[PDB]
């Protein structure tokens, strides 16, 4: 089953595991629409622990990159924090 | 088993998964012959949801890209958009 | 148990998969010697399908890159096309 | 379940694989925040064994890069080694 | 379990698979130290068979490439060949 979601930039956007069935699978972050040249980079934080960068995405250069990622239940407070004004696809699959 | 698919750009194109026997892996994406220097992108959209960006193919700087994504039968409308004038080859296996 | 095969460029050339005892994952492509800068593809043909581009190398930029594939008894004629004048590794392992 | 772990640069660190529950898979080295320009190497020793380059960040080109590593309980010394002065970190999933 | 090898350039290196306990599970190429900018192949001979590229490192460009190659006891002489003068790190892990 495809997944997939759109992490905005700007203020850092929260997601929840539990919405999907089974275990999501981020395999790729590709670069959305924008015209600003900076490296974009997303960044996991879970619970209080400082955030860790998944990947950096290079525009005109190295739009994506493939990921392979793991997320489920367990972690219950999961907030992605995009650097940049350009959105990041994350593709995958469930379970 | 050896799984083939080339998504025509332009006017979007839909996809049924239920005609392969088994679990569709696109493990590859791979930019078809073409002339422009434009970024080439594939969307997938599902049912009524918003097309996420599969990948982004940088012609003659990254003509092909590793995916790991499962296509089966649950998700009924499986619609395919490509960016540009190139087409764009999935290639992968069965089950 | 480790698996090659050197695609020779030119006349395209056909590949039985029986010959070898397991399935066979071909996960690298690597540009073989040569001095042209020209973009290189792999295309894959099966049966009396259309051959699909397994993968564009680019010389002295991407000279490898990573795939996912695999190939069985199944699809019976198997017929591998090379682009340009260098040939193409392709590495893997069995079963 | 996610795992992260950020890899300070100058004097080595280590690292005890037994402080998670299950088994690590480092599947991305990205790089950290930064100005310097010079390539950045990660590298693993386990016991007495001489260090092995996990993998090479480029600042500007490729700052992140897949990897497809492994780390349980029997390795008891695991001891990171970062060139630069970027922090690399590394994230995946646990078992 | 993590595993590590340093494969020397020049004269061609043998390896055995049977010194250690599991597979080896060879998921990455990492460009050692050196000063040459040429363009650094890795190639496997098994048996009597003729060598096939691994991969292909580019220094500055391409220092690291991700593989997955499978080296068991079945293959008994198994020979490793660099080109160029710098050592190839070969990292993955057992079973």
């Amino acid at each position: 089953g495809f997944w997939g979601l759109e992490v905005k930039p700007g203020k850092p956007q929260a997601y929840n595991p539990k919405n999907e069935q089974g275990k999501i699978h981020v395999t790729q972050a590709t670069l959305g629409t924008g015209l600003s040249k900076e490296k974009s980079v997303i960044q996991c934080s879970i619970g209080d622990k400082a955030p860790i960068a998944l990947c950096s995405l290079l525009p005109n250069k190295i739009e994506c990159c493939p990921l392979n990622l793991e997320f489920d239940d367990d972690d219950e407070p999961v907030e992605f924090t995009v650097t940049g004004d350009r959105s990041i696809h994350l593709s995958g699959f469930l379970e």
